[PDB]
């Protein structure tokens, strides 16, 4: 995939420009997917000027007279099937475009070639025309585009008002072109011949090549589309989707006129994320503003607090961010209007994109850097974008404008700065008023009427107001879903976070908070289509939390104009109260808001003994939706007050759903309570308020981070969640756009639940609050999985070889009420049975198993030994983890054991990975998330890293560990092909298996993971452990992995792909019938996990993340080890007894092995409580069965799916003196953008021969011509040396381990070294040994996760050594913005002639000071010595030849860690 | 031991035969045979007296600081049929070289090529 733009610099039209953009086309085909044929693609498009001179010699031709004025050409896809439908299409177009008086000059058939698309995108070809219309009217050019743009929104909404499908208008104008289609990219100008004409010219050409998700092709989803052309994914489209449905009611603009009433509905239906983008855009262009503006107010800047940015662009941006809300995500947009040219990035920095200048005046910018030829004597300067960056263009003015020139000719227009001084900020206002009680009994009693217990309450209130953090889990949560309670729990319970894995990478949260925005506007909503300082006049807040003084303070400030409404209805009422009282509270608040009240306040402060509340959530929800519905919600701030809010989850929740600010009295007046009474000590109230306010804001925080987005304006109302256990009339009805694809409870159950827990709540003088068993067990109530006699019978079981012990337990396990969906289920079968003897052998079905890995730094590694020599021992295959592994377990034992592992995991980290450490395995792993936290990953905490984790993991002793959420080489699906590409190379012998978790629409995800050359997809539940995660994640988070199982199975068979991907699930497994009924619904292998754990000595104690593990499993210390009592004969004889029931169960259905069952849910029925009289949960569409075919459901080929090979293959037929002897090698050759990972192979084999450091370094040189292609270098062991000429695209350097890389600037270079870029982002993502020199500045995202690498750099991006942990980085010159943010370990030496470093690096571990020591200065001159030999860059030998002059000029940056730990001190 | 293949790749069997020997003909590739070359197309190699020194004589099996002389023709090679039992010869004792003729542009070579 990829986009790209080539323009000319003075404006005048010519062929080079097309020809230069088809040759860009041509090359591009190592990104995209493959197919198996060879015919079908992902969609590919051009978009170009329109060759006036070609249609008129084509008008003249036909016999009419060319006029002299333009000529405007409409193309438009009609209907191929049928014959009449093209002739009612052509009428509606010739009696729309006639309204407005124009000539039309005739219509004409495109020639094409229908050889080169394959059978599958050819089903759905539509026909393609093109409408050829002159101006006779003689009006200028802007009102001509104006009409035009007015005719084809009302031809769009006459055809949709006639169900006349597949019918769409590509590109209708005068100035601009569109070539688009679902062929391959590179046969587009084979396929449409008219592109071959020279008479083609034009002075911009834009061209983009998608890359589908789903095997189904669509032809008008392809991009480019009118004003855009879009690479990536936007994550908020449904809050932006909202909020643009809420303003569609009054903008307006005396340009269009009455036609304004046609564009009402701005947004249609049915478009992807980038069309909805596309169509604002186009409409805030057409209104009148320019390309730069709106692309300001779409995607802004992130607003720093910061002194990098003059107070202009801060005004500036203050007045975008106050219009209009932002799109959030990773998006490298290339628009263009009729005068400007513009190139953009989103808010982080996460897509690439690298420009070119030649001599000539032509710009070409794209994702890669070597996709057009030009020669080295032309270039003028290679740059590239950063975060929030931009770089235009004017035909006009004939212009180019760079990022700071820009921004100033921007905010030369208007005064920004008087404008936004019209605002208000509430801090001031709280001051100044600050300047102008319930007792316990009713206290308890609304305490107890919501449900809040005591125990459970203080274990997460009291860490929060204690310290300012949250609480802490161990182990994955068994408790039952929402609905299987029999016990009160509120509405929060039923909706589950979301999140996203593949398709857009997370958030980190405490190294870029700088980027996240937490503001929030009231009465602010107008006119977006108008610029006055009116709309800067509004209220301001800095987090939506509101305490009780400050919302009095605001409630002083509005007084009159707002309109309370109730949120009680009567307990004595009929059986449809509630009904009656939302209907009540509609009207009501509709009434207020038509009353001109421009506030409404949601309060339930009229609860009593005669009167109950109604959930909040639900109340919020009526309101926001109908005040949508009504076209008032762009009028009225929502306020809310509750009496139940205390976790963040709530919170969170509460704001998702439609509310602006949340107000939580009771928890206050419960924590003012709890101070009066001195519980916290000497801490004050105001302190402890404080506290509480903050881990709200963190919490919330956390939550936005989850799924990517940084803007709570954004999030607001956009429904990001999902809906388990409720109808989908209420759900479809009361509350936004979400899914629930199994029904549950309606309005009866909950206002049943809500009357009986009022009743036990006041009807009786309760007196203390109960223990509560929500987290923790007790007997009080709050069942769970686990249990004390289940656990003791299962160790018994275990080591006493009783195989009716073991049937005891399960059958103590099965008889427990339904706690789990599968519970529910029933199987079935009508044959015969058969004797137990014919089922196939015990060992064939015990090797169908597997035990998911634990990080070593969680558990102690007697454990992780033992259950890696009890799996090589039985034959199954075992997993190492995340924390790497010792090197010395490579070897095996006297005795017939190995302490081996066979599946390594590469998660997010990279603690351990080394070109080694991914060679002694079978089936490599790359972790995305889990079920205890999806989108956190892994932690340690601090002193659980003792010396040998130090030694193992490359880290820094003692200090806490928290790897980055996001894979920092996985940003979109085309990165993750990349990363199978580069680990299917590495290794010859491995199966790549990704690892996913359970949620809503995976299938999207799964088709294309598939597609990307994988192995083996692993679906996990949300009852996985872990060792240490927050508590809403663990409780909050995921779905139970039946339901994402059956998806994902029903997609890869629906899509034809399931033969080519086997599948495997896992999460709380612990009998036989859950295996079989796994096996029925489509795994085919399968880990158990947790449960061997507990076969070894855990007993579901839950204090691993202290350290202090009473049998000494997962701990670090000397005493609680020598306590451990496993024993490999027990998972043995665990597995042994798993397999023995699985055999009973499977003799007993009617069958003879698995293959026979596999894939089958046709034998599975739902039985139902009927006394508990819930709604019954539509469990049917998880036993919704798609025939297969020809191909068997379970069907897999044998082997590891092949892989095309790169140049590597050409250097080991010409190194093989090499492997034969070993002697040294220099090698030549010309590189390619379109190779990837050039040299891993090699790195392979001399790791096999020689092993990582065998040989010295330099044994054998490389030399590259031209461009490398992605992921230079990946993996190369000492001994290796690539020296490239020229230019590397992205990812270079991955993973290096003793190798040595050289990039450099050909000899004829006429550049300048330090002033261009050279390589791109993510350098050495996780290196762990070797070099690299290079000359230029690097790319975002510099050095991370790097551990003994050393790297010499001149100038770099934002973000540079983040967190970094050993090695040493030396840059010379200008440096990003939130340099070294979470270094750890290390070194760096930076080069600053302006003295701006203080004011971009990070003080939070990190400090800057000058160099003191002599010691540090010959290191640093020895360094750079070297760097000058090696490249021999001009600007090292000047630093070097003024040394004596430049020791000052240099700032060390020291962690703020290694102080005292270093061996020389760095302070005299 | 630091990857420096110091041994040489293609081996010679001149007039001299000097250093030949049995260990000799199997570190190689490929044998050459030389006839003559392009500055004493008669005269065959010639070394000066005071050249060669005592590593000389070991390697060469001769006499220190003597003048030494290449005999002008192969004494093996009197005719066609003798090249081709001297290539017979080097292909026996060598089972994986190949085997080359080094002439001197002159005119007649054709029937020269034709016959080698
Ligand atoms: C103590 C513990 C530590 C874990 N550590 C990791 C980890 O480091 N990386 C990972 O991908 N999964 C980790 N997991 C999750 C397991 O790989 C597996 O997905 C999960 O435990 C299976 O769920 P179960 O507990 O029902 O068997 C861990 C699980 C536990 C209980
Ligand atoms: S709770 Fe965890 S620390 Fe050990 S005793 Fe059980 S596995």
């Amino acid at each position: 995939c990829g986009v790209g733009f080539i323009a000319a610099i003075d404006g005048k039209p010519r062929r080079s420009v097309v020809e230069k953009g088809i040759e860009a086309l041509k090359a591009v085909w190592h990104r995209g997917a493959v197919d198996a044929d060879g015919k079908t693609g992902d969609g590919a498009g051009i978009h170009v000027a329109v060759p006036q001179k070609f249609f008129k010699d084509h008008v003249k031709v036909i016999g009419h007279r060319a006029p002299d004025n333009k000529l405007a050409v409409g193309q438009v896809f009609l209907p191929r099937i049928s014959l009449d439908a093209q002739e009612a299409c052509r009428c509606i177009v010739e009696t729309e475009i006639l309204a407005f008086g124009y000539y039309i000059y005739g219509w004409r058939q495109v020639p094409i070639n229908v050889d080169i698309i394959g059978e599958k995108a050819n089903a759905t070809r539509p026909e393609i025309e093109q409408i050829i219309v002159g101006n006779n009217k003689g009006v200028s050019d802007e009102q001509f585009e104006l009409d035009l743009y007015i005719i084809r929104r009302r031809i769009e909404k006459a055809v949709k008002g006639e169900q006349i499908n597949d019918f769409y208008i590509c590109s209708l104008s005068a100035r601009s072109i569109i070539y688009k289609g679902m062929f391959l990219a590179e046969q587009l100008t084979t396929f449409y011949p008219d592109l071959l004409d020279e008479r083609f010219e034009s002075d911009f050409a834009i061209y983009h090549q998608r890359y589908s998700t789903n095997t189904f092709p669509t032809w008008p989803l392809a991009q480019p589309f009118r004003m855009l052309a879009h690479n990536g994914e936007i994550n908020t489209v449904k809050g932006n989707v909202n909020w643009m449905k809420a303003h569609e009611t009054r903008m307006e603009h005396p340009a269009f006129g009455t036609h304004m009433q046609d564009l009402k509905p701005v947004i249609g239906v049915g478009l992807s994320d980038s069309g909805s983008l596309d169509t604002v855009f186009e409409v805030m262009v057409r209104a009148g503003r320019t390309a730069p503006m709106v692309k300001m107010m779409l995607v802004p800047q992130a607003l720093t607090s910061s002194q990098t940015t003059p107070d202009n662009h801060k005004a500036l941006i203050q007045y975008c961010n106050s219009v209009m809300e932002p799109w959030d995500g990773p998006a490298a947009l290339a628009m263009t209007d009729g005068r400007w040219v513009v190139g953009g990035m989103d808010r982080n920095g996460l897509r690439p994109m690298r420009y070119t200048i030649t001599t000539d005046g032509l710009i070409i910018g794209g994702s890669e850097t070597g996709m057009v030829k030009i020669d080295e004597t032309q270039v003028i300067e290679k740059g590239r974008l950063g975060p929030g960056e931009m770089i235009a263009v004017d035909l006009q003015s004939g212009k180019l404008y760079r990022d700071r020139e820009l921004k100033d000719h921007l905010a030369t227009l208007k005064p920004w700065d008087k404008w936004v001084q019209n605002t208000t900020h509430l801090d001031e206002l709280v001051k100044t008023a600050s300047l102008k009680d319930m007792d316990k009994a009713e206290l308890r009693r609304r305490q107890q009427a919501f449900g809040l217990t005591m125990e459970d309450m203080e274990l997460i209130l009291h860490p929060m107001v204690e310290d300012g953090k949250e609480a802490i889990g161990s182990m994955g949560d068994d408790s039952p879903i929402a609905v299987l309670s029999d016990k009160y729990r509120g509405l929060h319970h039923f909706f589950r976070q979301n999140f996203s894995q593949v398709t857009n990478p997370p958030i980190d949260s405490l190294r870029e908070r700088r980027v996240m925005s937490l503001k929030t506007r009231l009465g602010n909503l107008g006119n977006i289509l108008d610029e006055d300082e009116t709309q800067t006049r509004l209220l301001q807040l800095e987090s939506p939390v509101l305490t009780t003084a400050e919302f009095r303070a605001m409630r002083d400030y509005m007084g009159d104009t707002a309109a309370e409404i109730d949120a009680t209805f009567p307990v004595d009422g009929g059986p449809e109260a509630l009904r009656d009282a939302l209907r009540r509270i509609r009207q009501e608040t509709e009434d207020a808001v038509r009353g001109g009240a421009t506030h409404v306040i949601l309060t339930d402060e009229a609860m009593g003994p005669a009167r109950a509340a109604i959930p909040a959530i639900l109340a919020t929800g009526a309101v926001h939706t109908h005040l949508i519905r009504s076209n008032l919600r762009t009028f009225t701030s929502l306020n809310v007050r509750t009496a139940e809010g205390l976790d963040t989850h709530y919170f969170a929740v509460l704001i998702g759903v439609g509310a602006t600010t949340v107000n939580a009295y009771l928890a206050q007046e419960a924590i003012a309570e709890r101070h009066r009474r001195g519980l916290f000590g000497s801490m004050p109230l105001e302190k402890g308020m404080a506290n509480y306010k903050k881990a709200i804001d963190d919490g919330l925080l956390k939550i936005m981070s989850k799924m990517g987005i940084s803007v709570i304006s954004s999030y607001r109302g956009g429904g990001n969640f999902e809906a388990i256990g409720l109808s989908r009339a209420l759900v479809a009805e009361h509350f936004p756009a979400m899914v629930s694809r199994i029904s549950g409870i309606g309005l009866n159950g909950i206002q049943k639940k809500v009357l009986e827990q009022h009743a036990t709540a006041y009807n009786e003088e309760v007196v203390a609050l109960p223990v509560g068993g929500f987290y923790r067990f007790r007997k009080s109530g709050d069942r769970h999985g686990w249990e004390g006699g289940v656990i003791h019978t299962l160790q018994q079981a275990v080591t006493n070889d009783s195989y009716t012990t073991f049937k005891k337990y399960s059958e103590q396990v099965n008889k427990r009420p339904p706690m789990q969906l599968r519970d529910l289920l029933e199987l079935r079968s009508t044959k015969a049975p058969v004797p137990v003897d014919e089922v196939e052998s015990i060992t064939a079905i015990r090797k169908r198993f597997i035990t998911p890995g634990m990080s070593m730094g969680a558990l102690s590694p007697e454990a992780h030994g033992t259950l890696n020599v009890a799996m090589n021992r039985i034959g199954a295959k075992s997993d190492s983890g995340e924390g790497g592994e010792d090197p010395a377990r490579f070897r095996p034992d006297k005795n017939g054991d190995n302490w081996n592992s066979a599946i390594k995991q590469v998660a997010s980290g990279r603690f351990g990975v080394t070109a080694e450490y991914l060679n002694q395995c079978r089936e490599l792993e790359i972790k995305v998330a889990q079920g205890a936290k999806p989108g956190e990953g892994g932690q340690l905490p601090g002193f659980k890293v003792t010396e040998m984790i130090a030694r193992l993991r490359h880290s820094t002793p003692g200090v806490m560990l928290i790897s980055p959420p996001p894979h920092h080489d996985i940003y979109s699906i085309e990165d993750l092909a990349q990363l199978i590409y580069d680990l299917k190379q590495i290794n010859p012998d491995a199966k790549v298996t990704v690892k996913l978790v359970s949620r809503s629409g995976i299938g999207t995800i799964a088709a294309g993971v598939a597609k990307a050359n994988a192995d083996i997809i692993l679906i996990s539940g949300n009852s996985g452990g872990t060792g240490a995660s927050p508590q809403t994640s663990i409780k909050f988070a995921g779905l139970p992995w039946e339901m994402g199982l059956s998806e994902v199975h029903q997609v890869l068979t629906l899509n034809r792909l399931r033969h080519r991907v086997r599948l495997r699930t896992d999460g709380g497994l612990k009998t036989g019938r859950d295996i079989v009924i796994a096996a029925m619904l489509g795994a085919e292998e399968f880990g158990i996990g947790t449960a061997s754990l507990i076969a070894m000595g855990c007993i579901m104690v839950r204090q691993c993340h202290s350290n202090t593990c009473p049998v000494g499993v997962c701990v670090q210390d000397d005493k609680l080890r020598q306590k451990f009592v496993g024993t490999p004969e027990k998972v043995v004889n665990l597995f042994t007894f798993l397999a023995e029931e699985v055999r009973e169960i499977l003799a007993g259905l009617g069958f003879r092995s698995l293959n026979e069952v596999i894939g089958r849910t046709d034998l599975l029925h739902q039985v139902s409580r009927g006394a508990e009289h819930l709604d019954d949960l539509d469990l049917n569409p998880r036993l919704a069965q798609v025939d297969p075919g020809e191909n068997a459901r379970y069907c897999t080929l044998q082997g590891r799916n092949e892989v095309p090979d790169t140049l590597d293959a050409r250097i080991v037929a010409d190194a093989r003196p090499l492997f034969e002897e070993g002697e040294k090698m220099q090698l030549a050759y010309n590189a390619r953008n379109t190779q990837r990972a050039i040299g891993t192979r090699l790195s392979s084999m001399v790791t096999r021969k020689f092993g990582m450091f065998g040989l010295q370094p330099g044994h054998i040189t490389i030399r590259l011509r031209g461009t490398a292609g992605q992921s230079l270098g990946a993996f190369a062991v000492q001994g290796i040396k690539l020296e490239v000429m020229g230019d590397a695209n992205d990812y270079v350097g991955k993973g290096l381990s003793g190798g040595t890389i050289v990039v450099r600037p050909t000899t004829s270079s006429p550049l300048e070294t330090n002033k261009n870029t050279i390589i791109g982002n993510t350098v050495l993502y996780g290196a762990t040994a070797g070099k690299l020199f290079a000359a230029g500045q690097a790319g975002e995202r510099f050095a991370v996760r790097n551990s003994g690498a050393t790297v010499v750099v001149e100038g770099c991006g934002s973000n540079g050594c983040e967190y970094m942990t050993g090695g040493t980085a030396v840059i010379l010159g200008r440096v990003g913005d939130n340099f070294a943010a979470g270094m750890t370990g290390g070194m760096a030496y930076v080069y600053d002639l302006d003295d701006s470093l203080p004011l971009y690096i990070n003080d939070e571990s990190v400090i800057f000071q000058r160099i003191e020591v002599g010691h540090y200065e010959s290191q640093l001159k020895h360094l750079i010595e070297e760097h000058v030999t090696e490249t021999q860059s001009r600007f090292a030998a000047e630093i070097l030849n003024d040394w004596a002059r430049e020791v000052t000029k240099f700032w060390q940056v020291v962690p703020k860690e290694m102080l005292n730990r270093l061996e020389v001190p760095v302070h005299l």
